[PDB]
């Protein structure tokens, strides 16, 4: 077994014809990032390697990091790579009838050599770049995203039900990096209040509550972080008007989980697109979510849950966006604590609460 250079062009190109077979134009190969610890490649072949011509290859250096650090890490990147290679195995009964829902293909993950290999996508343009730009995404294209994503997402959690106890699916109940993150992520809700002068007692126990669910619950399988800036939107190389496909890109947080908390992180996010952006293109993509999940789902929504998922994603969210002014963003998070005692109380008038059934009516 020979030793790799994979920080430098000639000793990435040894490693894939060498290692792998693989057929390298010695002139299709640019580096993407580097630091330290982290390099990505991105790779053109003369001759397909399961199916693909373009590829991506990452690598951690090791002895760059502590030992702690850089076995996290490695944990991270096997829970993603595997994740991908749980939809790619269940694609039929996922990605739908005529569905356009779609993961990056992974393609090797060599643990040896730190070595992964994924499918090139391509140079496009997340949701969040599309729903910024100035105009906005056309509506009918809003509409179709959300009625597809909201299919995808009500067939995963529909699966996760039904197979939680094959041993493929219960891997990612031991997720624990992954669910530590979203404790991680939860104890920013009383800082965030805080820092804009809301200060409510109540948020101690709302916090409690979030964190006990992610560490324990076993509800179904959460694909953990589904926003806008994870999503990319392939669009017809010419006409701006035909939507391909959708890629849903990073898996890493993928795990067992209360089914709340992805209709937490998109409805949240479409909440920030409507007061901040554009009111038609986030509502219309919300509703259309909501109409195809509530027809999908083989169980019923829980409305208080989602109020709260939703309320955590303004609260943590408002902020970091980083949009409209200071002066706005507090008003914002403000609804967002309100909407907790709309949550607790089972109030149905409840501003969030109250559309939430609307839009997800039946007839
Ligand atoms: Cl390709
Ligand atoms: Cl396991
Ligand atoms: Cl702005």
């Amino acid at each position: 077994h020979m030793a790799f250079d994979l920080k430098t062009e000639d000793g990435l190109i040894t490693y894939l014809t060498k290692h792998l077979s693989l057929d390298v134009d010695t002139s299709g190969v640019k580096r993407l990032s580097g630091g330290f610890v982290n390099v990505t490649w991105r790779i053109k072949l003369n001759a397909p390697y399961q199916g693909h011509t373009s590829i991506i290859l990452k690598h951690a250096q090791p002895h760059m990091s502590t030992d702690e650090d850089f076995k996290i890490g490695v944990e991270r990147s096997v829970y993603e790579y595997q994740a991908i290679k749980l939809m790619m195995a269940n694609r039929e009964v996922l990605g739908g009838v005529d569905g356009i829902v779609s993961v990056p293909e992974g393609l090797n993950y060599d643990l040896e050599n730190n070595a992964l290999i994924m499918q090139d996508v391509g140079k496009m343009k997340t949701l969040l770049d599309y729903v910024t730009a100035k105009p906005p995404l056309a509506t009918d294209i809003a509409r179709l995203v959300g009625t597809e994503i909201g299919g995808f997402v009500a067939r995963l959690h529909n699966i996760g039900r039904e197979r939680r106890d094959d041993p493929e699916f219960k891997f990612f109940s031991g997720n624990i990096v992954g669910r530590t993150t979203s404790d991680q992520l939860y104890q920013t809700i009383i800082p965030n209040a805080a820092k804009y002068g809301v200060d409510d007692p109540l948020l101690p126990t709302v916090v409690k509550d979030l964190v006990d669910d992610v560490m324990h619950s076993e509800e179904t399988l959460v694909m953990a972080d589904l926003w806008s800036g994870n999503i990319l939107l392939q669009l017809e190389e010419g006409n701006p008007s035909k939507l391909q496909k959708i890629y849903i890109l990073d898996w890493e947080l993928c795990k067992y989980g209360p089914a709340s908390l992805d209709l937490g992180y998109f409805l949240g996010d479409c909440y920030l697109i409507s007061r901040f952006q554009d009111e038609q293109v986030g509502t219309t993509m919300r509703q259309a979510y909501l109409q195809s999940y509530a027809r999908t789902s083989k169980h019923s929504i829980n409305y208080a849950k989602v109020t709260a998922g939703i309320a955590a994603h303004i609260v943590m969210w408002t902020d970091f966006m980083q949009w409209g002014s200071e002066e706005e963003r507090i008003n914002f998070v403000k609804k967002g604590v309100a909407a907790f005692h709309d949550a607790r109380g089972n109030n149905d008038n409840g501003e969030i609460t109250s559309t939430l059934l609307k839009e997800s009516s039946t007839a």
